[PDB]
């Protein structure tokens, strides 16, 4: 009698209803054997981390680790510090791990671990028992040839630094465990702007071949949501490339900016520092330059897509199931056109549901275009991938060698999935083929050959 | 944002209740920081099995292993393959072991695994299959020094040999990591009537101090639910002493005695080998000497609670949660007086609100006793301790001497809750001291000394 | 070049010279290659203990383990938590270890470990921090078949506690690792009074074999120094024979009896708890029952071998070198007979040659006898060994069981020095042997025999 | 209570001090506790080796290895088999080498073993069973990702080849473990040389800052001791560069050039043949060409610094503390200007002290400059951590490829020492700032950094 997990729950039902919905099983009936046995995660630890305060007192948390598949390779996933991570999240997220590892064409697998210990309103001494601690309790199933741990949300250097100070003090081995460290001693460059990056590339390829690459970002108003680093370097580029970004949002409150105009690099900066102290968005916008009431206008606890109005790309970035069904009639009314998924599992099943019937009650330009989650995030993963390379070679890559195949890593994930829908899920003249289901048939297809030649299934 | 895990949660806020409304935290205000830690469990393991079926088919099933706390010794638990298993279920049991250990005085943890593997339909070389590919992933984290398992619901010694068959195909050692097992290769005897024998000398004692040794088991109608060896032995340990025992039942459907009467030893091996083989109570009720409606009535689908009359004791001994507040009320006025758990947490949280109200509001032998899981069940992990004990001086103790001995565990287990409620829940004159809670007191008490001492708390 | 290591240089300086001044060497002239090979340990550790105090500082400390030999078994030897603690204080107490097991007759090793950490003025969070940073570190190399710890001068139950508790949140085992812990969890009655009892039982064999059974500890005066637990039990056997004890000393002073006359149980008891809480002595004095100057006196800073006038026994049992050769003087003017050393190496150099001096110069009972330390306080291990053995056994002994033990040992540990003396050092008609050199003679024969027979030299 | 330990609290007192004298704790007041933690090796290990030789009577002798901070990376240093070799050398010698590794800026830690063993007059067979079992004692610790020995004084590539046979046997592991090995099993080129390389070069570039490139090694007279790889491989470069070499020196005695000349190659080639058998120069300068008088002066027991007149640069490369106080004037009076330390802590306290002295009394040029051995001798370690990497790429590296990095090594290792002490340490006007200061600030500043972020010390 497995429990309720709503999260990973939604995320294999809308797998499994997009697998359904084409010829994957009429071609390989054999193929929905492999559906039971890759959704059982591998492997599953649930451990209690005890730690002091700097009142002297007892504190009790979890941790947690997931590693859902190595078919394709060893584990991977980065470690989440936020008081709502449970099991459900950490399943999901390395659920969605794999295909979005499988996508991308590198041959490394996907977990994940965390913990529920928040980081906010912490002081150093503090952040470090916690991590002493938990790092003593992990330490009997680690090893950067068995699990790859990176960075997340609520993880940053400093964590990442005290964890690997008690990792050296007991097994003693240096080694690339860890990715998205310092620069100076195992990190690589461009890997903050790397998730922006590519799903901005992953939209403009969609522009292009929606349009026959008529337009591009240049004159056109982008919508984005969240106030990470993804969200706030994919604003950076895409303001680079001529577009315009027209609001921030955060958990509590949303920033939107008021009239025809876009945000500028310099207070851009300014909001990045910001969240690096873990502040509130308002805290700001009562000094200047957002005391100004002509260009920010600050909303709490309102999303950005009805105060908006007009919009033509949205890139929802900040939480999960952040864009429900009311908002998904209102963004085909405010002339929106491509969708795309800056965090995973952005957008709830109804959402999905309306996109997906426009696109198949229209054709041409004029039906919105859905980017899945698992297709646009990618660059992350294999900018870390390559992180991991580079120091299994002990060598530094330039900024621009990097740059350069994340543009090409882009570029292959689109094909693989628009290519991969034409011949599973042919649609009907003029209307455009479903990304969501080309990507998941993809990721799918190659994990479940992997799992076969190995002998996972039978 | 914890799961919902209804029977551990149930338990836990049982015990926080009952230790709440006593003057243990008055006397020991710190003791809160101990409860808080000692909830969450020290590691939790979940992996995936995949076995192969007699028609070559994938099958996937999942493998738990919860390790509760270690305080006072190694982990100890049962593998209980039940297709119900799931996390909260082995939550809660090793929970409630660990009391049950601290109770009895030995030195030994606690802890729980299994799987929802089904053995009933399965063939011979099925549950091969699937053991030899259970412990295969187990391997990795057991051990006698690090946590013993045993037998329980579900599993019998042809799944222990098979699960030793390939421990000692992967690891090579020899040791008594599993108790319950055969008595040639380090097996114990009494151990299929400890806890039947356990629970009765516990009833016995709580008769003779509620009654100042007047009556006994002779002359008394006791009321008996569930087939399984613990009630089984239950009643013929009743039948030997001098009582009657009226009922049986089983998850479909209970069998109740018809008019004055008892059970007699022949027939109850006739349940007893029928169980062997997995077979339903309800394919031997129409046979002889089970087809004769003199003496047996089944009624298929009700408990025995309402259906047989008057009773004396009640030995609820078939599942959890068992009894209902309706159900309390009717054995209340059946003129039942003392009650017994033979299972973990028999009665629903109301059935014991109910039992307390009644004993609190009567005083002498007119109040009803209620007689806690957690102490009237110890008996079947004390003779296990010894068996490890056992095994570890490589030796064979007769039929005799560890029969004395657990005449002596469940007096001392009996007292030991009597004294302590007495000090701590003193009631009003003429009234029972509250067993649960005093069982429920001592228990709590031993484990966060002992977690104190070791410094897991502070 | 060996660095300066004055104690454990003085104790081999020793070893050798009372080798060298007998037949050892001239019946197995092989013998000196065994003498070069057991002087080296066989495995020294030194590690940085890196530990947070109260006010959140950073505290830095030294951990040590000296394993010295273990051709008769595994090492044993407890954690030592003084200020002075360096490599060669450790190294001298292993040393010596070696040969108090080997005159036993027990079969195990010699090894100590300990630091420099100062238990006096820490608080108890303090001091479990410590002990977690500590057996994190030790943790690479410990364990039950290997190495078995103990108590000693610095260490307590408490200790022990936390130490177990961080060892078995990393290594995950249970089992008598250490010594001396609580009974309730792998402890001895009778434990901590064995060093008291076995010294008493030493000397008082000395007497009866010195004046032909005439004499025995009634009707004498003896003289303790020190105040730990084997001068306490040594005194309270004492007493309890019949003698009378005339003096307790402490590190800053000592405090004397007055005139004729002894301490009864019950200051000393209470003398106990003054230093099981850590204070000085004379925060005591000014205080009922020592407030009264007729039985009390209080030298601060002036040991009690002067003062104290005409004694029968000395048993100078508080640290290393505290006889020096002016007191051995004083001791055999104040006609003093019999000298035994209650802790290892109480006497100084320049001390035991006057005693051997005196006793080769005089015939009878007119020589004064001495002890070795190595010989007398070989009680407390042997009774660890018995209680290693119990708890592979997973039993325990009575009280009466270890006392009859502790003195058969005790006879036999004085018989073997004593038979070996004649054999090897035969002095001339009349004199008393050597103790020493029979001692020192058959503990290094066994050990030389032993590594001989496992080829560790040839 | 620490021991004597000279040679390593002459280095923590020459650091300490020199880090006082500066602004560095005023900038940074909380750099105080770090330098507590950094001065205690993280685990200091010593076992006794037994060893036949070929006589077969039993040999004994001590090892060591010492892991001092492994901050930047995993732990480094060679297998010095001297018979001088005990803790002190070694600790001082890893302590050096912490520094000399964040100097050069390759991310790896220091460290260091050895032992007393004393290959001089050995047979083959005797140092192939010496290392057999020194090897066979030292597998419980060692490993490539662990730590990384390499060659040194007394360790040729026959002892090493010794030794990996018998690691191979225990471990069976093929990998970069040790460095210095032959060239067609892991060996990198320019290896030999690399040590003399770098310290000439650091010498020239010294020259080239002090003179505004004006000057050079062509028309200078230079002054060595010593004549290990190091010293001999400077001397070459020097004389192929345009130097003149005047003399050069062993352990009991000197040989000095007789008026104006210059070594030619063939005779310092010679010497190095010399050496390999570990033969005496005396033994050679009985000969052709070393018995013409006219150019060749061997005076036994004596220094080459008072007898050799004028030179310019001094480069002692013997042992530690070569240079006395007295010593130190004379090189002053000689006119030398530029001192570099071929071996760590050359000079002694007093010379250096003279020195700096004399530095700070004279502006320009006509000032003396001292160079830390910490600074100069760094080729060599760089080299080494090169070829661990190219044995990480399983690649071989040309001659001229690794030349022209040694080259880069050396100009940013002086800036980095010079720049540091600019501005933590700026002198008056016209006086050179002071190179040691510089670079001890600068190494402790990367590794105090690089500690905090691990959560060493907080």
């Amino acid at each position: 009698n497995l429990p309720h997990e709503p999260e990973f729950e939604q995320a294999y039902k809308e797998l499994a209803s997009t697998l359904e919905n084409s010829t994957l099983f009429q071609k390989n009936p054999e193929y929905r054997k492999a559906l039971a046995v890759v959704s059982v995660p591998e492997r599953v630890i649930q451990f209690r981390v005890v730690w002091e305060d700097d009142a002297g007192n007892v504190q009790v948390n979890r941790g947690f680790r997931v590693q859902f598949n190595s078919a394709l390779g060893p584990y991977k996933g980065g470690l989440r510090f936020h008081p709502s991570v449970n099991l459900s999240i950490l399943k999901f997220l390395g659920f969605e791990q794999i295909f979005k590892n499988a996508l991308t064409g590198l041959n490394m697998g996907g977990g994940k671990g965390g913990s529920d210990f928040d980081p906010k309103g912490k002081s150093d001494n503090e952040i470090r028992r916690f991590c002493v601690s938990f790092m003593t309790e992990l330490c009997k199933h680690i090893g950067a040839d068995t699990d790859v741990p990176a960075g997340d949300i609520g993880v940053t250097g400093r964590e990442v630094g005290f964890l690997f100070g008690q990792y050296r003090k007991i097994r003693n081995q240096w080694e690339g465990v860890l990715t998205g460290k310092g620069g100076s001693w195992g990190g690589s460059l461009i890997r903050p702007e790397a998730t922006g990056y590519g799903v901005v590339y992953y939209v403009e390829h969609m522009i292009a071949h929606a349009t026959n690459g008529q337009e591009s970002f240049k004159g056109k108003r982008v919508a984005i949501s969240g106030s990470g680093n993804v969200a706030q370097y994919a604003a950076l580029k895409v303001i680079e490339l001529g577009g315009s970004v027209v609001s921030l949002s955060d958990s509590q409150g949303s920033l939107i900016i008021n009239g025809e105009g876009s945000f500028t690099p310099e207070e851009i900066e300014l909001i990045a520092q910001t969240k690096v102290e873990r502040k509130q968005l308002a805290s700001i916008v009562g000094a200047a330059p957002f005391s100004d009431a002509n260009k920010f206008k600050y909303i709490a606890g309102a999303r950005p897509w009805v105060h908006v109005g007009k919009v033509d790309v949205a890139l929802p970035s900040a939480t999960q199931n952040e864009i429900s069904g009311e908002e998904a009639q209102v963004l085909i009314n405010a002339g929106c056109k491509f969708i795309a998924e800056g965090s995973n599992m952005g957008c709830t099943q109804e959402a999905i549901d309306t996109f997906e019937a426009h696109r198949t009650a229209n054709a041409g330009a004029a039906a919105i275009w859905y980017a899945p989650g698992k297709a646009a995030n990618a660059g992350g993963v294999a900018v870390s991938g390559l992180e991991m390379a580079q120091n299994s070679a002990r060598l530094s890559w330039t900024s621009e060698e990097v740059d350069a195949r994340l543009k090409d890593i882009m570029r292959d994930c689109f094909k693989n999935g628009l290519e991969t829908a034409q011949e599973y899920a042919t649609p009907a003249e003029g209307v455009l083929p479903s990304l969501v289901t080309g990507s998941n048939i993809a990721g799918f297809t190659k994990v479940a050959a992997a799992m076969k030649d190995q002998g996972d299934w039978w």
